[PDB]
């Protein structure tokens, strides 16, 4: 029974992210994987949710990770890290956001606030992006990972 | 004489710069003259490509004993997420954690409130998201990251 880390903004919505997670659970229930849902309210304190949070992504088959615009253009910094710790143990690394243009598009110019702006097609920082597509959604992103990762 | 010196890889969105960061990573060069350490520049401007951007970078994380992470605000309240998953790529590593921030005011000071514009503020007495926190002290600079790092590290 395959293992996913559910990385991702969604805690930080009005309801916990509880309508996100209900919706993970509903789509993998049955399919011989489990989600594991980030620890940021079952876990006391900034370093036991942190540790928490580590212990499921070292345990899991791939990550899942929300980076979709949070307060700003730019995708959760909470997420990102997830995404490079995965990453650094050679997890499979599956992405979406709900806003695929291209960061020069989303930004007008490639300068904002006297910073470049990187212009390599991409929706958003290329350390985030290891070459496979950039997915529409949640269920895009586990589909893909039913079909090609048992 | 150096067969050996420390690496730390100088993480942060100085690449961004309107001069690709040069001015801060000269900085980074003058502050580590002499002593037995030597740093490891992001590859931005290095070469051309994400792809290769991107596994250079990684080359020089995997490469180093610490890195020194700049997650002051970047188009936000928000440190670079780029940055951020740097310094994720080196905790799962294992290597020595350093960051600093031109702000270190608890997010509920820098955003106000526990919440703001619909989305929750972290509460724990850190200037940023806990991930990236890893029990040291938020440093004010890299001046004063690097100065921790020779005090407890160097030798």
């Amino acid at each position: 029974p395959k293992t996913i880390y559910i990385a991702g903004p969604a805690v930080f919505h009005p309801d916990n992210g509880e309508a996100y997670y209900n919706n993970v659970r509903a789509l993998m229930k049955g399919k011989d994987v489990v989600p594991l849902i980030p620890t940021d309210n079952i876990a006391t304190g900034a370093v036991n949710i942190r540790n928490k949070n580590i212990d499921m992504i070292r345990a899991c088959d791939a990550i899942i990770a929300d980076l979709s615009p949070f307060r700003s253009k730019e995708p959760d910094c909470g997420t990102a890290f997830e995404l490079g710790y995965a990453a650094a143990l050679g997890k499979v690394l599956l992405t979406f956001s709900t806003d695929t243009r291209p960061m020069v598009e989303k930004y007008g110019s490639e300068m904002a606030d006297g910073l470049s702006v990187e212009n390599f097609g991409l929706p958003f920082n290329l350390m985030l992006h290891d070459g496979t597509d950039v997915f529409d959604s949640f269920e895009a992103a586990f589909a893909y990972f039913v079909e090609h990762h048992l």
